[PDB]
């Protein structure tokens, strides 16, 4: 019990190693969940930033599209084409 | 003997390394969710700017045509 107390200690300074170990990944998990759930919020925003650009352009393409058949119809409405 | 309480520590070291084992595991798989979620950012970024590109490239073609037909109605009445 001298060089069989000698390696009890090691395991004993093993375990809490290992406990300490533990407690900093489960830590690193939770920081790694929530700046997951942080780009995926972003990602979310982001995605309704460019949907809404998206539909505005359209919008002014439409209005554009929509003149140039008004003159079109106006245009053949007194037979021409 | 009295010196096999080594082996009930020996025992918790095993239990702790597995549970270890499985967490940095999991930490592993939220790095690469992240890693996965970044990069998703930048190529919305790269395909809604494309979209957007193309749209606006058709919108600006449709005012041309319209400054064209103005044209057009200034060399008449």
């Amino acid at each position: 019990e001298d060089p069989n107390a000698k390696v009890i200690r090691e395991l004993r300074e093993e375990v809490e190693k290992l406990r300490e170990q533990l407690s900093q990944a489960e830590a690193m998990k939770a920081e790694l969940k929530e700046k997951l759930e942080e780009s995926e919020k972003l990602i979310k925003e982001l995605t309704v930033t460019w949907e809404e650009k998206l539909r505005k352009t359209e919008a002014i393409a439409q209005e554009r599209q929509r003149q140039l058949e008004s003159m079109g119809i106006s245009l053949e409405t007194s037979g021409i084409k």
